[PDB]
């Protein structure tokens, strides 16, 4: 029951959702080796709200 996004598709999705903010791949940590969007969205399905957690912060 996929809806995994992997590779180019994942990036397309990130570009589309994040727009001009940009996006990143690894959840911050500190102070379980690095995991992030591939793990949550490619190896298993994630919804739009997970995905949107990987947009860079709004600056002003």
């Amino acid at each position: 029951g996929p809806e995994t996004l992997c590779g180019a598709e994942l990036v397309d999705a990130l570009q589309f959702v994040c727009g001009d903010r940009g996006f990143y791949f690894n959840k911050p940590t500190g102070y379980a080796p690095q995991t992030g969007i591939v793990d949550e969205c490619c190896f298993r399905s994630c919804d739009l709200r997970r995905l949107e957690m990987y947009c860079a912060p709004l600056k002003p």
